[PDB]
């Protein structure tokens, strides 16, 4: 019952994303807006710091989810395994996790505009204190044909941009003590 | 986001619990019957045999039910915390589980039938490999209030009956090692 999520994430430089919005709005099939407020959790004994571990629990318009995160498996790439399940009630899924020993760490709050097209899915994200990137995620992609839609989503819409693989719980951490 | 479970626990000795639903059937309304199947958990580093918690992933007639119990606080009655949510996928909770470090301990399985007398639920339990019991729990009840009707309920039945605060887990480990 696994899954392996493979992403590319970029930091938007230029221009605005609601000028890139206009930019590919005529070719791409938007999807949904979603409010995300994540909270990050870790083991007392485990540092998933040093694993690469993550256990989030989001919500995501109202909707409560459960996600365990294995470590990266690429350079090039975002890709990690990825467990997830819907949970009927964020409080009490987040005192059993306290009542289990599991310390909140960090929260971190985006809006995120999800646009569709043949079976990538481009994610705009508006990040609470990080600013302004894009998420490029493959469906049934090999990490080549992700990388190779990159570069020409890029292109065709002239976004200037840097690459990452890290997290934003991690760019966040790196952002707080600057 | 907490709330007191207070039950008491009848191991019946007579009759049959077939007998018993047939004595109560008039005066007592038929809720369900739920096919029950427990998996039960333990934390490698926090014995929860010592602190006497339960960690449990319940599958009731397909739903599906993570449920945490904290310490008994009576000797009187079976009486703990408790904390459930409701999770899409079982599967893929239990691997979060196994993937968090969480380590399967037992399993528990039941044919539960559940009747409803005046704000108290009495549910008529066939324990695979234990036997038949009977379990009686309050809706916004005293504990005395909880003891004085369990003793009219099998005064008024004439069951025959010993009363165990241990849970089944417990009663199934002494069951195996006999
Ligand atoms: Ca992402
Ligand atoms: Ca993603
Ligand atoms: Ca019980
Ligand atoms: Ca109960």
């Amino acid at each position: 019952g696994s899954y392996i999520e493979r992403e590319i994430k970029l930091r938007v430089i230029s221009p605005s994303l609601e000028e890139i919005e206009e930019r590919i709005r005529n070719n791409y099939t938007f999807i949904n807006e979603e409010h995300q407020i994540d909270i990050y959790y870790n083991n007392p004994i485990r540092d998933f710091r040093k694993s690469d571990e993550a256990l989030r629990l989001r919500n995501t318009n109202g909707k409560v989810i459960l996600t365990y995160k294995g470590p990266k498996q690429s350079k090039e790439t975002k890709t990690r395994e990825e467990i997830e399940v819907e949970v009927s009630d964020l409080h009490k899924m987040d005192l059993i996790l306290r009542k289990l020993g599991f310390i909140r760490s960090f929260q971190v709050e985006k809006i995120r505009k999800n646009y569709k097209y043949a079976d990538f899915i481009i994610s705009l994200d508006s990040i609470k204190e990080l600013g302004e990137f894009i998420e490029i995620e493959g469906i049934n992609k090999t990490e080549k044909e992700l990388i190779s839609f990159v570069d020409e989503f890029v292109k065709k819409h002239q976004i200037q941009y840097e690459k990452t693989i890290k997290s934003y719980l991690e760019l966040l951490v790196e952002h707080a003590k600057k």
